[PDB]
């Protein structure tokens, strides 16, 4: 762990938290916990809220590894935001296979009330729809745009907020880090006017993750994605390669210059243990010790 807390500091300055996504299998090893402990004050599980781990098989839940981390984040204080009830990855095939749309919006409906409600009034914000968009703007083909339709978005919205009225509701996406990308353009366009017809939708998630050089793309494009009008921004699973402190500390720059951001959550502790390990994309070397960027946001705080 470092000294410093970019999580303490960060509440200094007005933020809600700066976080990091863990799950069980990080936590019981290495040296995962007590960075978090020490150093972040916010956790996103990594997989153990996905669909796939959840509801494996049609009604036959599994909460093993959610309530492990729920558990664990209450203990230690850390705040939690639920990841991912409704995404075309990590899907179980029962679900990719029905055609029907009264049957795949009861399913639809049935996982987001459960899983909401397991955890009701311990989970700060959750991501609902993931990856809904694609890159020209367009909504993304998926069994759930294909069978149920562009209603799919506006009822599970509406769904989870009647499962847990205290959660902050998120539309989570990536690619959303230039300001004139379509992308960008597309998801503040349509959350605006998914308000404008009364669905809830409390916060947009950009995901950020980063080329090197990126950094400086968001300072414009956080203003961009706050103008839809959302209660929240925030900025979810920040990764950046090569990892140079220019680039997270105009990402954390982006996010004080804002007022609607929240906070950020950073994918993962130690480089080996990210998506994209061979890039060395995150704070903490595979020695378990804080690189250059890790200071320099904690300097620039």
């Amino acid at each position: 762990a470092a000294a410093q807390s970019v999580d303490q500091l960060i509440d200094a300055r007005g933020k809600v938290y700066f976080g990091v996504a863990t799950d069980q299998n990080r936590l019981t090893t290495g040296k995962n916990a007590a960075i978090i402990q020490a150093d972040f004050g916010q956790v996103t599980p990594e997989n153990s809220m996905k669909w796939d781990a959840t509801e494996p098989s049609q009604g036959n839940f599994n909460f093993a590894g959610a309530d492990y981390l729920v558990n664990w984040a209450q203990q230690n204080g850390k705040l939690i935001r639920g990841h991912t009830l409704v995404w075309h990855s990590q899907l179980p095939s029962w679900v990719v296979s029905i055609t029907d749309k009264n049957t795949l919006t009861n399913v639809m409906k049935n996982h987001i009330t459960t899983i909401m409600t397991r955890y009701i009034g311990k989970i700060r914000a959750w991501d609902v729809v993931n990856e809904a968009f694609n890159e020209d703007g367009s909504l993304r083909q998926t069994v759930f745009n294909n069978v149920i339709g562009e209603d799919y978005i506006p009822i599970a919205f509406r769904t989870a907020r009647a499962a847990d009225p205290n959660a902050k509701l998120y539309i989570n996406d990536y690619n959303l880090d230039s300001a004139s990308k379509p992308k960008t353009s597309a998801i503040v366009k349509r959350v605006k006017k998914w308000r404008a017809a009364g669905v809830p939708i409390d916060g947009i998630g950009s995901q950020t993750h980063l080329s090197a050089g990126q950094g400086a793309s968001i300072d414009a494009a956080l203003p961009n994605l706050a103008s839809a009008g959302t209660p929240e921004v925030a900025i979810t699973e920040l990764d950046i390669a090569g990892a140079t402190s220019t680039d997270y500390v105009d990402v954390v720059n982006a996010c004080l210059d804002v007022d609607s951001c929240i906070g950020i959550t950073v994918w993962g502790v130690a480089d080996p243990d990210s998506w994209r390990a061979s890039t060395t994309p995150l704070l903490f070397d595979g020695n378990f010790n804080p690189k250059p960027a890790y200071n320099a946001i904690v300097q620039l705080l």
